[PDB]
């Protein structure tokens, strides 16, 4: 640790900067409105520490967290379990849509294994837990001490990377039923009942609804305590990018999240420390049924319109030029 | 001529291109729904015969059409009207929104002059139809061959541009006053009331609908027949942006739209040859008022939200990553 210490330590956004960004953008001659979300969001970025009072991207990295869920057992998903390890692999060999994506931004991916019930895959960052999480239908995912565990040491891996030049995080993750969960976070942060949030045959749909309300019913998760919500009804994955979204913050920078997995990482890393809130930038609004919710409980309206779903880190990936964008047009714009 | 010829010799889609990009896409290693609307869009650029049966992007140009309206004597904007010609002269100095994202894009914008009320700008594209047209609150913006010279004329350049490998188009366009012919198009290709159409003080936006009504009245353009419509109570610069989307489609080669400007131009282009449309890709969704009723008459979706207004081409550069990145995820995803 200190965990604790972590949390209390991360900045307020920079108000003397952000005045001065505005002011910088007032100036610049334009259209009314010509801007438009790229004004705000290069003011966002101006008030961000990490980022040295103007927006700016250096180096970009998308971080993809990696874990099985023993709630697989209940019949939530459809694939086989080791598809999460193949995944992870092809991860490390460039071949994915995130992968593809974050080289068309320039981006690094970091595979981050959390979790994952399979042999060590070479080349994957070490931070398993233990082979998947507990199966959160029956009880927890994990003990509190492991989830604050896996919060510090990825939380310091993630501003660790700011010593490499990186200004801008993305977050993903994969892992063969970690909708379930997901929509078990989202349910219980939001208090929408789970047949709203739980992601999209009857029957299927049906399981997939009522194994979340037995977990939520076993495991009694508390709202107002957003590590109890990750122990009990989370993952290892959805830890992991609650800790890039705590570790970005810690360093005052900027982290783009993904669709609707990362939502509900959110969700609890906001609650954990509403500090958070202020380093978070969307990117697509997810096709994930209960996507809406979660991105109101956010107070966040995403950028992109893709339709997309099970991105792990794609969508991200696709926003950071949406980011570089906001930097280009304040500093290479013409003035009055 | 001919712009009969023209209209005539639009390709079709290559149904054949895209039943073997879909299969490629099928055989494609990857969660479901995980491309989402990009699996869609690579398809879409695979029966474009200038994408030569793949999706790819060479190179990208931005055209940006240039013009003054008469009916800015009728009070309906706020600024004085040689901003339209101190906006063209900075496009060419490289220091406005649409060229900032350009160069971002890697993309050329070209500044085309179709009507500028002022002595012409040395280093713009010389296409001038008149010093600003005639007021459509009084009588017709130009006379019916004008119009078709002028979507000859820009078909022509746009198309000549595949000769120096450009294979995207993004289309914009600046001049004072233009929303107002913008929302009568809008009004007559839709039939919705001008009030729901016209473009954001009580008096102001009162005159603002009255003159459209006006011009509607006075000139009578029939909405069967886009030509004449664009003649009536268009611009030289609808008309412009109208003969890039003819003479893209003519090339068999994709263009970005930009917003409520030139949705009003895409209702023509595609009243004037229905051809048209599978060569148009949205980009943002405009904060007009008037974004919503042409976006659904066009059957569009556009991928960004960026709460944006008087881009001059600024969103289809914005957006014309995402078209580069569903060519990148086509062509350098692992398989099956």
């Amino acid at each position: 640790q200190t965990l604790h210490a972590l949390l209390r330590d991360i900045p307020a956004p920079d108000a003397e900067a952000m005045a001065r960004a505005q002011q910088h953008i007032d100036g610049l001659l334009k259209p009314p409105g010509s801007l438009g979300r790229l004004e705000t969001l290069a003011v966002q970025l101006a008030g961000m520490p990490g980022l040295n009072g103007t927006p700016q991207v250096g180096e970009k990295a998308v971080l993809v967290m990696c874990a099985d869920h023993g709630v697989w057992d209940e019949g939530v998903a459809v694939s086989p379990k080791i598809v999460t390890a193949i995944q992870a692999a092809n991860m490390t060999r460039g071949t994915t849509g995130v992968c593809v994506l974050a080289a068309q931004a320039g981006a690094k991916v970091h595979v981050i294994d959390v979790g994952i019930d399979a042999e060590p895959i070479p080349g994957v960052v070490n931070m398993r837990v233990a082979r998947g999480c507990g199966n959160i239908a029956v009880g927890p995912a994990m003990s509190r001490l492991q989830a604050e565990a896996l919060l510090l040491e990825v939380s310091r891996y993630t501003c660790d990377l700011a010593q490499r030049g990186v200004t801008l995080f993305g977050v993903g993750e994969l892992g063969m039923a970690n909708t379930t969960p997901a929509a078990a976070m989202v349910s219980v942060f939001t208090g929408s009942d789970a047949k709203e949030v739980v992601g999209i045959p009857p029957s299927r749909i049906d399981n997939k609804v009522d194994v979340v309300r037995r977990a939520i019913a076993i495991n009694q998760p508390n709202p107002r305590d957003g590590i109890d919500v990750l122990s009990k009804v989370g993952g290892f994955d959805l830890v992991g990018m609650t800790g890039v979204m705590l570790g970005a913050a810690r360093c005052g920078l900027p982290v783009l999240l993904d669709g609707f997995l990362s939502y509900s990482a959110a969700l609890a890393a906001c609650q954990i420390a509403p500090a958070v809130r202020p380093y978070l930038i969307p990117s697509h609004f997810s096709a994930e049924k209960g996507a809406r919710i979660a991105l109101a409980h956010l107070s966040m309206e995403p950028y992109l319109h893709m339709a997309m779903r099970l991105g792990a880190g794609s969508g991200a990936a696709l926003a950071m030029p949406i980011v570089e964008a906001a930097c280009a047009m304040f500093h290479n714009m013409g003035e009055l």
